[PDB]
């Protein structure tokens, strides 16, 4: 069996949303001395019906009450946010290979019916190798006559799959320049910028990287890159993605810009 009694904490690695995360090491059992994360919430199906190369894996859930554990493999890469703040700005190809990682997981989860909504460095993580993890499943989605239905309501805005593909861009656009597209005084304000979306772009980009973020982060859901049928096709078929072999980074084959260590 398996008990909170039988991970030993080493040490907190986030406080969440009425979550807490830990490192722990495992003290029972034949994996015992492995080293795990464990997240707990006060009072899953999701993580299980996913197994990929870069979404973070589950190896044992349970439940107490009020309490749900859920044993989850650490990652040592941590945040990719460190990673940025450490340098100011990746470069394109640095960028390219991090947000061609996550538009897989992307596209795996959009097939699984899932969307993220948050994209923020923060959320990313990396495995030891490197390689991209997509961690939190909290925050997350789960997807008479219409003649004069609104647009909006038409393509299930706000709950479909070119959200994700929106905040892809964002992040890329934070990669690329060291901050992202729309920042505020506050948040009414920066909300507001958001909505106006008045997209600005650094001269220093490639032609491909601003057609992409173009593209991307376009206000109009329908129109946006990633918002059709083919998904995560679509913006893998990009002119910015032309050097990135699919199978090769499926196979975490493609070596990492930064080897923690
Ligand atoms: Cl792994
Ligand atoms: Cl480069
Ligand atoms: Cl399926
Ligand atoms: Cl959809
Ligand atoms: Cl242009
Ligand atoms: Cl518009």
């Amino acid at each position: 069996k398996i008990r909170p009694e039988c991970f030993e904490l080493l040490r907190v690695l986030g406080k969440g949303g009425y979550g807490k995360v830990f490192q722990v090491r495992k003290v029972t059992g034949a994996n015992t001395g492995k080293i795990f994360a464990m997240k707990v919430l006060k009072k899953r199906n999701i993580l299980e019906e996913v197994k990929h190369p870069f979404i973070v894996d589950l190896i044992y859930a349970f439940q107490t009450g009020g309490k749900l554990y859920l044993i989850l493999e650490y990652l040592s890469g941590g945040e990719l946010f460190m990673q940025l703040e450490r340098e100011g700005i990746f470069m394109e190809d640095t960028a390219c290979f991090y947000l061609a990682e996550i538009s897989m997981a992307l596209g795996h989860l959009h097939q699984k019916g899932i969307i993220y909504r948050d994209l923020k460095p923060e959320n990313i993580m990396l495995n030891h190798q490197g390689h991209v993890k997509l961690t939190d499943f909290g925050l997350c989605k789960e997807s008479g006559t219409i003649e004069y239905m609104a647009p909006e309501i038409l393509m299930r805005s706000g709950h479909n799959r070119a959200v994700d593909w929106w905040s892809l861009g964002a992040l890329m656009y934070d990669m690329l320049t060291g901050a992202p597209p729309f920042t505020g005084e506050n948040r009414k304000k920066t909300i507001d910028k958001i909505l106006k979306c008045k997209l600005n772009l650094p001269p220093y980009l490639t032609q491909e990287a601003r057609d992409l973020l173009k593209k991307l982060l376009k206000r109009n859901a329908a129109s946006r890159l990633g918002a059709g049928p083919g998904d995560a096709g679509e913006v893998q078929a990009h002119p910015f993605f032309r050097h990135i072999n699919w199978e090769e980074l499926l196979a975490r084959k493609v070596e990492p810009p930064f080897k923690p260590l």
